[PDB]
């Protein structure tokens, strides 16, 4: 082992914050871990918006609720109805992490980034979870209009959002274990 | 800075490699660091396809330039009638990694399992590179045959692959800088 090893063994989903924002340079050194990802050709054209305003992100859980609303998919209209819904779990800092979609892989180059950030934020004892929320509503009309509003790029689609905080006082995850079998070598 | 902060800054695509193979452990501990990336859902419907033989990667190499062969995109024609192209760059091991392309996501959880494998790989002196040439050519059928062969489960596709080696004595990098603008911070 090692602190990297030990560090992705760690990272979890964290869906309960405290209300604290994190720190300007932490935010920065986890926004950079995302930036130093690899990306196919190295095109970079992957785009980072750090949202960490409350009423910003109040508003724009709305627009997602407004989107979900339209659907027909039963749990998505309950969201959308919800008064209490809030796809990023209150945390304080959410990156809306978007691409040209381009080439097939623009998801992957997202992904990537956002897997850099996770281990970023678990190395500075700072919370995250994957926020996907974004990716099928980015287009709504009102959904979209926001995300110019707050400089995510027209011609971007929203591949992954990154939550960011501290983990709420008391709030308990569970054990961690993974699948076996995943693994096949071929000597 | 930390010791993940700068190995996520310092792993770095790696196109020229030793012949020594890899010890078994530090590849259980790359495999490892893949299988704890976070997925959609918790599914862990990936699979990940560890293939160590010279051998078996050079007939593979050759099925994928089979499949380019039959192309019209010049270069990728060019590949295929090579005598030299070899598109895991003799790494000694290549990670074939694969999922199901049931959820839209499926890509993502890949990538999100293959930075943490580069990451994990880096942290333990060992080089690393996406190798993307069998997205676009697993179902060719020759290609498909060979990976079924394998043990890449039928119904998946390759989302990317992971070499892994040495990097080779005297293969120097070029310096890493980072596109400036990628980011916006709301405040
Ligand atoms: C592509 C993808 C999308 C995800 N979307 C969400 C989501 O929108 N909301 C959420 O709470 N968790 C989301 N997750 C987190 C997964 O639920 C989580 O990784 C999984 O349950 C494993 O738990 P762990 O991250 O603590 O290892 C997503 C994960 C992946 C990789
Ligand atoms: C989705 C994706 C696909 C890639 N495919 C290849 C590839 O097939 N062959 C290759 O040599 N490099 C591939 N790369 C590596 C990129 O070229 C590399 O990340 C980029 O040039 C930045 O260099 P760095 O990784 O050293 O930071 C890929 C990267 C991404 C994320």
């Amino acid at each position: 082992t090692n602190e990297v090893l030990e560090t992705i063994k760690a990272r979890r989903s964290v869906r309960a914050y405290d209300r604290k924002q994190i720190p300007a340079d932490d935010l920065n050194a986890i926004l950079e871990a995302g930036a130093y990802a690899p990306s196919g050709m190295h095109y970079e054209t992957w785009h980072f918006t750090a949202v960490c305003n409350t009423v910003k992100l109040e508003e724009l859980n709305e627009r997602i609720k407004g989107a979900f609303a339209k659907s027909d998919d039963k749990h998505l209209r309950e969201r959308g109805h919800s008064e209490t819904y809030c796809c990023y779990y209150h945390a304080p800092t959410l990156v809306i992490v978007s691409n040209e979609p381009k080439q097939w892989w623009a998801g992957m180059d997202c992904a990537c980034a956002i897997e850099n950030m996770f281990l970023a934020a678990t190395s500075l004892g700072i919370a995250s979870c994957w926020i996907n929320q974004l990716g099928t509503t980015c287009d709504d009309p009102e959904v979209r209009a926001y995300l110019t509003s707050l400089g995510v790029p027209e011609n971007h689609k929203v591949y992954g959002c990154v939550a960011l905080g501290y983990k709420a006082e008391g709030a308990l995850l569970k054990e961690k274990t993974v699948k076996a079998g995943t693994i096949t070598i071929v000597e």
